[PDB]
């Protein structure tokens, strides 16, 4: 199956992070250490994503890859190059200080360019063209996902996808080519305004937004559908849908199996936070893959697949606090091998699609999820109220 | 004096961890990083030791040495090689999925062997023969230890040692040579099924169990003897004895001084835990040794000895939580130089053998232990009740 | 402007840490890792600074630079070379075990020298001479600092400076040359007892104490002046003055800008601690500088300055606990881009000199500090009571 590019996932997550429910525009930020996600941040009303990551990580930002949905300002860029980040990837549409409003906006962008010149860190654009079948593969698997088939069992998806397309190009894309060229002049991307580089960048950006709208619509705000019980209190539906699209994006990094499963872990601290996500903070993410260092990565072969929940718990940037409410979002029903790990790790809530619940396959089982105690299970369904 | 090897200590601690008081058999696990113990785990009713270590450490298992009392199954092995462990050492008697019950047990064992082929991590048997005088040295020093002499001052030890030999041979050894050969073939140890390698492995296994039964009997469940006050509530006697044997095993890594002292630090979390040890979790361990990076390691020379308690507090894998109940188990009375460190570190309880309490020797003193306030002191003695 | 060197700052901070308000003399200790301060410790009634740092850091002392205000004893030195420190710097005066009282004191010093010979770590005197204009620059800028100018608005400073010179010379310097030679004879500094090395060491020692007495007097205990509101409860005035002199010393590491700003972050844990500072523990420190790894460090150029508060929050050795009271001490009023960072980081209290509060300069503003909510602001002023 086609696999989402590893830097394209980080670019897509930063765009999705900007859409996290809550002159200067909101920015999503993905912090990546050792090519593993260690931070998912969004701008707040008071602080920018780059300044939030400095508070959250500080000197731990050393040798980290930062993926911005908007080019960071001079104040943000100086603080992260001071922290020691190596790569700063940004989505080249409109920076933090909007250029579509200003003399100050151009001045700040000009100061960013000369800060980049006099610095070791690399401020660049790391979005890649997708595989020829990648968009169609995501579009087909978004029909077949748990959350869309659940609604079907009880045409709508295509309508929902089209509205997300119009909304997301309105936010992440500059429709007017002349405005985009002026932005690329201002943010030091002069090499990308000459064809075919201008058209290639614009088509690559539109392809990534089309894929993002496809994935976001696969967990849609359709009717009263949401995550309900089937602490014990559920997350807000807008937040729960957002974290499931995160896990769904992670599910497209799977290439070792025919079906991609994605998992993301989020926790809610019992205190005020500076992040735009609020008390919500990222814990860990993972997808279905083979063990790192194994020959499979380079009886059925599925037995050695590391599941999405296992990878999320393995490469976690934060510890699970017993006092805090922690959530794991799995694109499928957690299996008989993953449920004990989730309960053992202390995760309070499970948000998953229970299409395969109670099923016993040849090499995987989903029997322990139905009879799970001590962990709140929220599944995609109509509101019981 | 004869010194226990590091791998032999780690192998013995994994066997001892399986005996931690609480088709698939229980497994003890020792996690070692940079030749320092960072985790002492045992299998629980719900999770295996390998799965527990993934929850406890996760990506921190990278380049960690894992010592299993039983060969881990395919689910455990794939997760730890995915985590990044380099060397997996197991006791070659009976794996997690018991082969003495099965087609599934053999099938899982065969799947483990081709993970070892298709992976970077090393699944080996780091078991070594003991020194010629090591067993006799341990047996002699077990007479002279504080806990045996405390009972003597108030023939029994040899009887206690003999029962542990029968019990531990029945648990960690395959007495029948034919079943042991079948296990070794099934777990990919065909090179150890031919003499003299078969006899050498079995004799070395029996030597390690005989030493383990000697050490375990030195802190015996004899009469009403235990650790009593002489938070503030004591540990369960079975747990306290187990942690003292851990420290006693660490005491045999000492070679810089004629007398070996061992210390281990354990704490109780105020929440549910997935480990087979329950809320108990390992904090740090150490023994009497010279400073690392000194000519002594490679004015009396004892004043340069780093004591067991100091080494335990130095190379601690966990921080001491003020809200938690933390315990240190010292094979002897803590000295006037270690008691301030234990109190300063915030350790709530001290379990020790106070044979030398109130004594002023040349390079060591034991006056501050008797007059210590703010720390609970539990010593080996008869129950005052 | 003249700039204080790193080793001289660490040496001066260790001497200042000895003066932290609360046979064997009190010792201040600075723990430095990767040229960043990760620990500010002082001796307590029960424990020494070297033993406290072992409790505070343990194995994290590996490859750490330890700066002592007095030469550590044999017990302290063995534990820190065992922990793995790569360099021990001490103030070449009366050591931890005072030699001005003793056969035991001389015996311990001989044991320290023998341990140093048979060990990898370097026990040295990293004291350096100051720049020719360094003392006069500090003396001039101490007139112009916020705290001295605040009192002037509401001759006194020179009198206060002279008493600190007499007090600090009596504490950190050996006035008699004969006793100082005997100390240097005993502590293995035989090469510093011959002129001009003896006179160079003594003159450099007196120069550092004169600079320290100049910085300390710039935040003096003059009349009722202190830090008052203008949790919510203020620190003790002696503690607050001490931490601001720490930040003021950090302000003299600034050379990128004509005016030096320093910031230090301290937190108070809600539990007993072994340190001589009590529940107070060091969090982070910083000064005004250009980003690390930038051409500026090796559109106005001040826009790229990393402020003292931003550097303190970036290179912090501890996290800001929401339940704890955390304090930041800034030598000047925090600017409009540092106040959001301080509030975002969760720092409860700000101690600063609000000379520039409410001022709007070309490239810096101080408008958000006056209208700050949720953070306690304590400024240098007379007691309102
Ligand atoms: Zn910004
Ligand atoms: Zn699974
Ligand atoms: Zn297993
Ligand atoms: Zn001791
Ligand atoms: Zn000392
Ligand atoms: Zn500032």
């Amino acid at each position: 199956i086609p696999r989402l590019s590893k830097v394209n996932l980080f670019t897509l997550l930063s765009l999705w992070m900007e859409l996290f429910p809550a002159q200067v525009k909101r920015t999503g930020l993905v912090v990546v250490k050792n090519m593993k996600i260690v931070g998912l941040h969004c701008s707040s009303e008071d602080l920018h994503a780059g300044q939030i990551a400095l508070i959250k990580h500080g000197s731990r930002l050393k040798n980290c890859d930062l993926y911005f949905s908007r080019k960071p300002c001079s104040a943000c860029l100086k603080m992260i190059v001071n922290a020691g980040v190596n790569r700063i990837s940004y989505w080249p549409a409109d920076p933090e200080i909007s250029l579509l409003t200003s003399e100050d906006a151009k001045l700040d962008a000009k100061a960013v360019e000369r800060l980049k010149s006099n610095s070791r860190a690399h401020v660049c654009v790391l979005l890649q063209p997708l595989v020829c079948y990648m968009v169609q593969f995501v579009e087909e698997t978004s029909y077949k996902c748990d959350f869309i088939q659940k609604i079907t069992k009880t045409d709508f998806y295509y309508e929902c996808k089209q509205e997300r397309i119009k909304e997301y190009e309105m936010l992440f894309l500059v429709s007017n080519e002349e405005m985009h060229k002026q932005i690329l002049m201002t943010i030091g991307l002069e090499n990308l305004c000459e064809n075919p580089y201008f058209s290639n960048l614009r088509q690559n950006m539109k392809d990534l937004i089309l894929l993002l709208a496809t994935v976001a619509s696969s967990v849609p705000n359709f009717k009263h559908f949401g995550f309900y019980r089937s602490h014990n209190q559920s997350l807000p539906q807008e937040i729960a849908r957002h974290c499931m699209v995160q896990a769904r994006l992670l599910a497209y990094r799977t290439e070792d199996h025919k079906t991609g499963v994605g998992a993301v872990i989020w926790a809610e601290g019992k205190s005020r936070s500076c992040d735009g996500t609020g008390a919500m903070y990222f814990v860990g993410c993972g997808y279905n893959a083979f063990p790192v260092g194994s020959e499979y990565a380079d009886i059925r072969k599925f037995r050695y697949i590391i599941h999405a929940a296992q990878n999320a718990l393995t490469f976690r940037c934060q510890e699970i606090k017993p006092e805090e409410r922690s959530m794991i979002f799995v694109t499928k029903c957690p299996c008989d091998e993953c449920v004990p790990l989730i309960k053992g790790a202390g995760i309070k809530q499970i948000y998953a699609g229970d299409v395969d619940v109670g099923k016993k396959k040849a090499d995987i089982s989903y029997m322990r999820f139905g009879e799970l105690e001590g962990v709140s299970k929220f599944t995609w369904q109509l509101n019981p109220s």
